Parts: C-alpha cells; structure tokens; sequence
C-alpha cells in the first residue's frame, strides 16, 4: 500500500486501488475484460495495482515501439518478477538481464529457419497420425473435441522436435504422462503476499511438482535437443508449454473460426487443394506459398492472442515519449485490448481474414498487433510454431471439413481464468471430404 | 543451506557449517575472536556462512587492494545486506552503487578539509565544557566513567557541527535524550532467517524507534546542514553514530592506553606543552604539527579499529589474484585480526607508539592496517574524525593527568557482543596538572 499515490501523482488515471489488494478485485471479469474496459474508460495510458506492482499500461504505438525494441536492453529488459521460481529462474523466458541474453543467444540458432525446414519432414509425419486418429472419431459421427486431439499431436510434435521421442499420446495415453502432468488460488495470495514469495522459495517447494523434473534429466540421455546442467532442462520445460499448450489452443480457436465461417473454410481449402495437390504432402516451401492460411492464422492471433499481454519491468527512471516512468513500475502493453480497438480495426469483433490480404496488410500497425510481442524479447519460437499449426491445417483441412454440434458454444466464450482459452472445449462435426 | 558446499568446491577451508545456523555459533566468543582463530588455522583465505550467507575471508593485502580500490565500481560497490532498513535505505554507508555515488558526491564536499578549519574553533568550545565537567568529576576525587564525560562531549560536538545546536548533554541531561536515546537476539535470528526481512519491512517496524525520526524532520528546521526531503535526515542519523559511539569509544580506548602507559602519557603531554604553550588553545594548524598525538591514536586504533571488518559485496562472477569469487559471495577483511597478526607486526599485542614514527611508519601496509577502510567507499569522515579526537584529547591533556583506579579493568577486556567496545567502562583517577 506503499505505492497506491504513485498514478495520482504521476497525474495518470485508473481505478482507484484497495490497500493490500489493489485492483486485483476488477479481475473477476477476466484480466482481458479488466484491460478493456480500463481503455474504454481512462485512454491511451492507465496505471493499476496488482497487489502492490503498480502496473503502467501503455496504447501508444511509438511508446509500445520504445519499450519493446528501443530502450529494451538499456531499461525494459525482464518481465514482471514471477513467485516461487527455483531452479526455474534460468529458464529464457524468466531470466533477467545477463543469463537471458546468454540464453537468448545458446537458443536463437536452434529456431533459425534452418532448423525448421529440417524438422518439417519430421513433423509432418504426426500430421499423418492426426489425420488417421481424425478419421477415427469422425467415422463413429460423434463430435469431437479438438483440444484432445489437437493436444496429443502437439504433444507428440513437441517431444519429437525436442528430444526425438516418436509416441502416440492420444493411442498411448501412457513421457505421455510426465508431460500430460499440467485455476488462480494461490497465485492470488502470492500476488497480495509477494513476501511469502520468499518463505516459498527456500522450502523448495517450486510450483511444479519437481519430481517429473528428475525424469527430464533421467530421461536426457547422453531435434531440440541435438542443437545443443539442470538449467538446460529448465530451457526445455519452457518448450513443451509452448510447443503443447499454446499450439493446441491456437489450433482450436483457428478451427472454431473456420466452423463457424465455412466461405472461410472453404476458400482455404481451395487455396490448400490448388497449391499442394490431390491431398498432396505439405513441405518447407509449399506451406510459405499458402497466403489465405497466413490470413486466416493472424485473424485468430487477433482475435485469440494466447498472451493477452505484453509486459517489461523499468529498471531505472526514465522518461519515455514524454512520461516519466518510475523505476520498478510494470509496464504492460494490452495486446487483447489493442486487437479488438476500434481505433485500429474495423468491426473488431468480426472475424475478417481480409483484414490481412496484401493490400490491406499495409494499413495494420506492428505495435497494435502483437501476437507474438516485439523487440529483443519477442517469441523465439514464432516461426516454429506457425509451421506447425499450418502444417497441422493443411493435411486435416485436406482430408476434412468442420461443422457446428449441438454441443459448439457458439458464440465461443472465453475461459474466466488466467489462460486464453475457451469457457466450454471447442467441439465440432468432422465430416471427410472422400 | 543451499551454498554450505561452496566453499568445498572452490577448495576454499574454512569451518564445517551447519544447517541453516552456518557457523553463527562460532561467533560465541566475539567476531574479532571467530576472525582471528580462522586466520590462525586456515591461513590467508577462509570461508564461512552467516546463516546461508557465504563469506569469503581474505588477507592478502594484493587482493584486498584490488577488492576495495580497483575493482570497486565494478565489482565490490556495496556491503552486505542487512535486514529491515526502511527509508534508511536511502543513507551512504547503505545506499548501493547509484545513489550511493550521489550522496556520496553530495557529501563530500561537507567532509573537505576546509570545513574542518571552519569547524576546528566550533568544536574547541566543547573542549573548555569537557574540561571543565572534567574539573568536577575530578575535584570529588572520585573514578571518572570516561564514556559518560567524553559521549556527554561527542554528542555536544556532532549536534553543533550537524546542525548548531548548542547543548550542555552532560550537564543538560534533557535533543539530549532523543540522540541518547540509543545486543544480539533478533539480529542473529534475521541472520538465519533473511526471508522474514521482507517481512519485517512491510510492517514499518524497522530497526530503529521511528519516533524521534519525525522528531528529526521536526526539528529540521527551514555546520553540516547549512552545507546542504526526508533522506536528507537519513544521513544526518548516521553521522550521529559515527559522531557520538565510534569518536567516544576511540577516546575511551586511547585514555585507557594512556593511562596504563604514563610514559607515552607524559611524553605526548611534553608534546602538547612544546606546541600550544601555557595551555593555549589548540588551532587546525597546531593540531597537523602534533606527530606523537598523530602516533598515539594510530597506535590505538591499530589495536582497536571500530569496525572490526571490512566488507563487500561481490556484483558477478569475477577472478581477482588468481582466485574465482562467485557472485552474491560477501568478500570479508578481517581488519581486527589483521592489526594484530604478527606477520606484519612486532609483538602486536603491544601498545608501541612508536611503529607509527615517521621511520617505522613506511614498512607498514596500508592494506594490513585499514582503521578507516580504504578506496573510493572508506571513511568520509576520517578527517573529522580525528581532528575532533585530537582536539579533545589536547585540551584534556593540557589540564589533567590519567591514573589506573582500584576500578579499573587492567588488562581490558573487549565487550563479548557485536561493538568494539570495553568489557566494563573505563575508569581512572584524573589529577589536575595545577
Ligand atoms: C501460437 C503459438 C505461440 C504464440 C502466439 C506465442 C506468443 C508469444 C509471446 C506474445 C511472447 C512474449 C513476447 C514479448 O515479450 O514481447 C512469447 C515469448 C516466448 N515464446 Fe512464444 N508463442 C507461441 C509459441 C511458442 C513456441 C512454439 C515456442 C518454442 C518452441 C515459444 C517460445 C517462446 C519463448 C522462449 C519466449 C520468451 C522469449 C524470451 O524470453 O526472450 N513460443 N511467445
Ligand atoms: C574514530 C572514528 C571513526 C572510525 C575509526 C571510522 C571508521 C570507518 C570505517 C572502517 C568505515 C568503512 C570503510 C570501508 O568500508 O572501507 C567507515 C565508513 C563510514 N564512516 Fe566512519 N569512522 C569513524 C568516524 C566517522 C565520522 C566522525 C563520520 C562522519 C561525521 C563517519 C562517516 C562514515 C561514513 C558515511 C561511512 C560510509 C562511507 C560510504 O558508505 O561511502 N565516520 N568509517
């Protein structure tokens, strides 16, 4: 409650903060609501507190522009301080200043493109999979949940990709596990309590179970891990997250936009039939030539950025495009909010891949749209991943066609917790197109 | 727990720590002790835990030159850690690389020679009151308590050079308390538990009665303060400290080396009556031309140097003189024990004025003997310091001699706790030389 005059001083507006709480409480809506509804109210920036972090957010272009990529190395360079983190503070996206930029570089070779176009071979072999595991349930007719299946081909791209381990995690529900192994109730606490982040930490008690953390590296036996003590584990326990979660995710609310929009559906699957054809494999080259799938993947990242926000933590006072930023004051850049803003997008609840098309990709600013953040610190695993989810895209695309259930949420909701996500799993009719 | 093996893997000796204490237990017969028994077993480099805090012991006055002079702003800015600090955070002897470097800037010019001269008449008028409460303490004829007399002047000297108010402490008992107003038991447990710091400074109980600090500011009304918005006290409140124990202890133990030596009492006395005759007041010049008095207190705090420990903080991953000092490690300069180490002092138990004569005083290494610390971070108020000491011993010396009592403690003892200061205080018999 030391800090809670701090925007009044500052003169920036936002909602009064509660002692010991903050603002936490305006969260029952969602942090993306929060965030929202804050821009709709107090403008281009606001400040709040989480706990006690006061928090700056930031919609101007040019400043978003100077916190990500001009002044990240010299003052935004770590995200918000996390709770008990343990060894787990030498992972890339945890470690701070030095470390990170060490990490940062031990890593940016392993997703060159290079790489890439030597894993899609690899990859589209669990493509295969996912269209047999598809056809399966489609040929009973009952819907199907896409996160199980989606979720077992990312788990088994993301094993093979970084230690080689080829599995059937949907046929082998039993590495399948450890990785499986995965709301807000203490966060929260840690949140007003950041003292006790401390008592938490020398208990070793880290918020994973760290007994599946012994059998990575039982399981590191001496792809990912080819390009390469404990901490290189840490760096791997970050992939997998990435590589299973986000991915199948992203994969679900892509096909709930093209079942709930078949012209969309449709024109993909001609672009996907005219490149690449007679259910033609996908490779390195073909994938870059698919423009309606690059169209239709950046829609959903507006619509659906699995960060929701950006954040970078003010190393020492400075004064950016005319503000005065405080040292240790969170500076948060609302990705969620600045995709759906009307400033920047027409109908921005619409789901519009012409928003993308050539022509109108010129008009669309790279710091109002920030699926995978900006700057040095931006996601690493960008190009990875977009592959990936195209590769998966195309082989079901070509093989099926996706309908609304009875049982489709439609509209979608999304999940009241701390993750993007959908409120109910995104359930839909498979129908195969021979 | 977690570094209890550093010192193992580095080769480094030292004693076996236990869980969680470290070696705190060994401190049960005084820091100075602890130092000098590790020098004498393990040699010129040990180790040891402060509860889970490592501490590297070093001795080679090489290596504590490159600690405390070069690789000072880069490596070695700050010292350890302490625990609930509060706004004193904001103090120079606390205040960590920036910060530090600006009060530092901004208070050197307060410490410059020409000050002193400017303060030098200030201060000799609390010599006349200190011989005077003198007179009387000694016309009863009863043992004088030279804690009480000379803190009675310490004090009365730091208030008018901090902030010119002119007080009689001994004889106005009643800003008098508010100073006065001043062993190890919670300390050693913040030792062990450093994570319920955090703790402690959300509560707003930091070490100090925060009560007189609004007393502080309160009488701050709008000398060192002319030479200059609640940081501005934080540093005042430290020079009271150094002003008031530090100046009175060294006093205390200088009378008391002087008295159980009355040839160097009666030799310094010759020169005090050769200079300055008939008992004519000490000047700021008068005082530079006193080589026995300049003598007789290196002597002493080469016996008893006040801070007993010299300390840094390693910033990263450095190898200074052939030796790797990982980072967080609190590289320690066991200055007690080096005084007193007889590889580079003849009999070092001996009071012996004369190791500091303009012959002897070039064999001796001002890393082995730091009194007042060294490179950019030592004593700022050494200068002041020692003209204060001089001028009171002078005009003490001009009008009494010093005699050991029934009550006196011969040979002292050293307080068993955590100051460098007598077992019991210090009394003697005071004679009038007229
Ligand atoms: C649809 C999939 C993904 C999306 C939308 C996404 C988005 C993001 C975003 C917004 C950030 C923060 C950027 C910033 O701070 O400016 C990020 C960071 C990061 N992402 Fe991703 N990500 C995805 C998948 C992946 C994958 C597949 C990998 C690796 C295999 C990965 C690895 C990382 C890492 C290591 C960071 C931290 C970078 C750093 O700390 O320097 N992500 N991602
Ligand atoms: C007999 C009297 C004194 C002795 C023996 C003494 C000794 C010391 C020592 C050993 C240090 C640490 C040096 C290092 O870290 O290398 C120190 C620091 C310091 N002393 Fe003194 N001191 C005395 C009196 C004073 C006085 C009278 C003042 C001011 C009026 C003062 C102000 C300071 C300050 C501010 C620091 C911290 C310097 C910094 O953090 O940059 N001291 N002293």
């Amino acid at each position: 409650t030391h800090s809670h005059g701090l925007f009044k001083k500052l003169g920036i507006p936002g909602p009064t903060p509660l002692p010991f709480l903050g603002n936490i409480l305006s969260y029952h809506k969602g942090f993306c609501m929060f965030d929202m509804e804050c821009h709709k109210k107090y403008g281009k920036v606001w400040g709040f507190y989480d706990g006690q972090q006061p928090v700056l957010a930031i919609t101007d272009p040019d400043m978003i522009k100077t916190v990500l990529v001009k002044e990240c190395y010299s003052v935004f360079t770590n995200r918000r301080p996390f709770g008990p983190v343990g060894f787990m503070k030498s992972a890339i996206s945890i470690a701070e200043d030095e470390e990170w930029k060490r990490l940062r570089s031990l890593l940016s070779p392993t997703f060159t493109s290079g790489k890439l176009k030597e894993m899609v071979p690899i990859i589209a072999q669990y493509g295969d999979v996912l269209v047999r595991n598809l056809r399966r349930e489609a040929e009973t007719g009952k819907p199907v949940t896409l996160k199980d299946v989606f979720g077992a081909y990312s788990m088994d791209v993301i094993t093979s990709t970084s230690f080689g381990v080829n599995i059937d995690s949907l046929n082998n529900p039993q590495f399948v596990e450890n990785t499986k192994k995965l709301l807000d109730p203490f966060f929260l606490s840690i949140t007003v309590f950041p003292f006790l982040i401390p008592i938490l930490e020398v208990l070793n008690i880290c918020v994973f179970p760290r007994e599946v953390t012994n059998f990575l590296r039982k399981s590191v036996k001496r792809d990912f891990l080819q390009l390469m003590d404990l901490e290189l584990v840490a760096q791997s326990i970050i992939f997998i997250f990435a590589g299973y979660e986000t991915t199948s995710s992203v994969l679900s609310f892509i096909m709930y936009e093209l079942a709930t929009h078949p012209d969309v559906q449709q024109k993909l699957q001609e672009e996907i039939d005219a490149v690449l054809p007679n259910k033609a494999p996908p490779t390195y080259d073909t994938v870059l030539q698919m423009e309606y799938l690059d169209m239709v993947v950046n829609e959903t990242l507006r619509l659906f950025p699995i960060a929701m926000r950006l954040e970078r933590v003010c190393k020492k006072d400075v004064e950016i495009n005319g503000m005065f930023i405080p040292k240790g004051v969170v500076v948060m850049i609302p990705s969620y909010a600045l995709h759906r803003d009307p400033k920047y997008w027409t109908e921005p609840e619409k789901f519009l891949p012409e928003r993308f098309s050539k022509k109108n990709k010129d008009n669309i600013d790279p710091y109002i749209y920030t699926p995978f953040g900006s700057g040095p610190r931006n996601c690493i695993g960008m190009r990875f991943a977009l592959m990936n989810m195209k590769l998966a895209l195309i082989r079901v695309l070509q093989n099926f066609s996706f309908k609304p259930c009875k049982e489709t949420q439609i509209p979608l909701k999304l999940s009241l917790g701390g993750l993007l996500q959908p409120e109910k799993p995104v359930v839909l009719k498979v129908e195969s197109r021979d």
